[PDB]
């Protein structure tokens, strides 16, 4: 059975506008900005952004990429389905 979200764990991630796009849920380094209520640090491969989103908006990964796990025509996409499936927990800083 599923527990809730941890730093570390593989998903797509749903933004209004974009694709499903490849993420993962960051940690919060200490000393950083921390998220609201509810929300985890979402960081965007390929992109490099991060956002804070709430579990309604966070597919896991394994669960996912038979259906998301495409290529797609927006910037950083293809760069993003790279690092998620090969080095998912590098520094991309």
């Amino acid at each position: 059975m599923p527990h809730a979200f941890k730093p570390g764990d593989l998903v797509f991630a749903k933004m209004k506008g974009y694709p499903h796009w490849p993420a993962r849920i960051d940690d919060i380094a200490d000393g950083a900005v921390k998220p609201p209520p509810n929300k985890y640090p979402i960081f965007f491969f390929g992109t490099h952004e991060t956002a804070f989103l709430g579990p309604k908006d966070l597919f896991p990964y394994d669960k996912s990429k038979d259906k998301y796990g495409k290529p797609n025509k927006r910037k950083g996409f293809n760069e993003g389905l790279w690092e998620i499936q090969n080095n998912p927990h590098a520094s991309y800083s």
